[PDB]
C-alpha cells in the first residue's frame, strides 16, 4: 500500500553520462556504443545563445575541441556530426556499461525519469511528464543541459528526452534523442511562451483509480456522465479532452476496483466543480496528472 | 530552476540488492563487503508472524536454509546471526560492487530515498522522510521488504532504513542497519497504531525558501514573529515546535533569500491561519515537509 512519485532506478543511466566541454561550455552528454549524445549548444558562447548559425560555427570546431570525459578519463573523439539540435561525437571506445537502448519520442502525457547531472555526475533522479505544451517541469540548474530522461522496460531504456533549455518561465523545454525538439521551442536564447498547461484528464483518472486501490475512497460519489457531458466540464477546467482511447487505456483499473471508467469520470467532475473541500488524496490537495494508467499498473503491481 | 521530489540516484544501491529466501518466504537483502542483512521475518511462515518467537524459529534454520541470489547467481552462506530485528548472513563472496558506506540511525523529519525491490531487483526509487511519530509512507508491496532507505554523500552511501513492514494504516515501519526499529514497532503481525503524524515544521520552511529561490513569492508577508509566538501556532496545527537548532540550520536559507527566519515564521503563520486560498506553492496545494534544508541548499546548487 501507498502511492510515490516513484522514478526508474537510474543505474543503468548513470553508466551512460559524461562531461561534454566544447571551449568555456560544459554539459552533460549521453555515451551509448561508440557514440556520445549532447546539445549542439555546447559548441556556443553566451554571445552565440543569442542568435546562433549552428553549421557555421560547427565548421571552427574539430574532434579534439569536443573535450568528453566519463569518470577521471578522457574518451578519443574520432568523429562529430549534427542531427537536428544534438551533437554525436564519435568515440575510439564503446562504453563498457551500454545497456539494451531505444530511442523513444513521446506524446504529450507521457511519463519519464530525468537523471539530473552537472559535469557529467548524476545529482538526483525525479519524475516527470511531457506537458500537452510540449514543456516539462523539471529541476534544472545551468551545468544541466545533456541530462536525460527515459522509461524502462524489464533491462531496455527507452531515453525519451535531452535537457536543453529553460524558458523565461522556468519551464523546460528539449529534444529525443534525435535532437527534434519537442514542441515549436528552438535552441535560441529568444523570448519563447508556452501554450495552456491543460491538466493530462487520463492522468488524473488513473491517479484517482490508484487513490481506490490505496484506500482513499472519500470522493467516489452515486453519479456518471458520458464522455460528451464529461468533455465540456473537462474544456471547462483546461483538462484535455477524454477520448475512447483513453478509456481503453483504463480499461484495467476498471477492472481491478470495479469502478466504470465514466463513473470516475463523473467523480472527477464534480471534484472540478466543487473542489477538494480541504481534503486530500494520496496526499494531495489537487489532482496529479503526472501518473499514466501504466504507471498505476506498473507501481500497483510490484514491475522490476 | 525548478524544484522537485528528488531522490539520489540508485545505482551504488541497486549494485547491493539480493534476493534472500528461507523456505516460502522471498524477501529483499542488502549485499555490502562479504554480508547479506535481511529482515529476520524472512525466517517465518505467516502463522508464525501473529506471535514469533526468533530465537526459537531461527534454531530450526541452517546456513543452507537461506537462499541468496545475486542476479542469476546464488550466494554460498558460510554463517548466520540475529541483531536486533535484521539477520546478517555471511556469504564466501564480497560483493564486487560494495560502495563506501556507512549506517546511520536518522532523527524524525530528515529525508532519504528507498529503492523499492522485488526478488532483489529494483522497481523504483522514491523520496521519504522518517515522519515525528517513526512511520514512513512508502510505496511497498508483499515482497518488498528489505528494500532499504539511503542518502549519497559524494560517494558514501549512508544506509538508514530497512523496510519490514506496513502498519493497518497502510503506512510503513522499519529498522535501521542495526535492526532497530524507528520508533516503538515491533516485527509481529499485531495491531500497532502510529501517533499523531505532526508536520515537519523546519521542513516546510526550507521548501518556503526553496519556493522564493524558484520565483513562488506571492505569500511572503509584511509581518514577522518570535520562536513563542510563531511555536504557539505551530501547536495549535499539529507542526513539531521550532528551536533555535532549527533557526540556525535555515541560516544559509535566510541569507541567500535575504529573508529573516523570523519573517519566513510569520509567512507560515498566515499561510496556516488563512489557507492557500486556492493557490499553489512549488505546484503543491499543502505545505510540502519532506524537504529538509540540506536538501534545499544541494537541489538548488547541484551537488553530485
Ligand atoms: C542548457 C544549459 O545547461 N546551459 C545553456 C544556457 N547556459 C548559459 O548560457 C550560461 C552561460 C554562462 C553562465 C555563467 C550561465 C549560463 C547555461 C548552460
Ligand atoms: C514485509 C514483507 O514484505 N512481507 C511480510 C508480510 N507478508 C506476509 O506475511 C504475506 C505472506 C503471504 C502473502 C501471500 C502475502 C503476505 C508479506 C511479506
Amino acid at each position: 500500500s501507498g502511492f510515490r512519485k516513484m522514478a526508474f532506478p537510474s543505474g543503468k543511466v548513470e553508466g551512460c553520462m559524461v562531461q561534454v566541454t566544447c571551449g568555456t561550455t560544459t554539459l552533460n552528454g549521453l555515451w551509448l556504443d561508440d557514440v556520445v549524445y549532447c546539445p549542439r549548444h555546447v559548441i556556443c558562447t553566451s554571445e552565440d545563445m543569442l542568435n546562433p548559425n549552428y553549421e557555421d560555427l560547427l565548421i571552427r570546431k574539430s574532434n579534439h575541441n569536443f573535450l568528453v570525459q566519463a569518470g577521471n578519463v578522457q574518451l578519443r573523439v574520432i568523429g562529430h556530426s549534427m542531427q537536428n539540435c544534438v551533437l554525436k561525437l564519435k568515440v575510439d571506445t564503446a562504453n563498457p556499461k551500454t545497456p539494451k537502448y531505444k530511442f523513444v519520442r513521446i506524446q504529450p502525457g507521457q511519463t519519464f525519469s530525468v537523471l539530473a547531472c552537472y559535469n557529467g555526475s548524476p545529482s538526483g533522479v525525479y519524475q516527470c511528464a511531457m506537458r500537452p505544451n510540449f514543456t516539462i517541469k523539471g529541476s534544472f540548474l545551468n551545468g544541466s543541459c545533456g541530462s536525460v530522461g527515459f522509461n524502462i522496460d524489464y533491462d531496455c531504456v527507452s531515453f525519451c528526452y535531452m535537457h536543453h533549455m529553460e524558458l523565461p518561465t522556468g519551464v523546460h523545454a528539449g529534444t529525443d534523442l534525435e535532437g527534434n525538439f519537442y514542441g515549436p521551442f528552438v535552441d535560441r536564447q529568444t523570448a519563447q511562451a508556452a501554450g495552456t498547461d491543460t491538466t493530462i484528464t487520463v492522468n488524473v483518472l488513473a491517479w484517482l483509480y490508484a487513490a481506490v486501490i490505496n484506500g482513499d475512497r472519500w470522493f467516489l460519489n452515486r453519479f456518471t456522465t458520458t464522455l460528451n457531458d464529461f468533455n465540456l466540464v473537462a474544456m471547462k477546467y483546461n483538462y484535455e479532452p477524454l477520448t475512447q482511447d483513453h478509456v481503453d487505456i483504463l480499461g484495467p483499473l476498471s477492472a481491478q476496483t470495479g469502478i466504470a471508467v465514466l463513473d470516475m469520470c463523473a467523480s472527477l467532475k464534480e471534484l472540478l466543480q466543487n473542489g477538494m473541500n480541504g481534503r486530500t488524496i494520496l496526499g494531495s490537495a489537487l489532482l496529479e496528472d503526472e501518473f499514466t494508467p501504466f504507471d498505476v499498473v506498473r507501481q500497483c503491481s510490484g514491475v522490476t
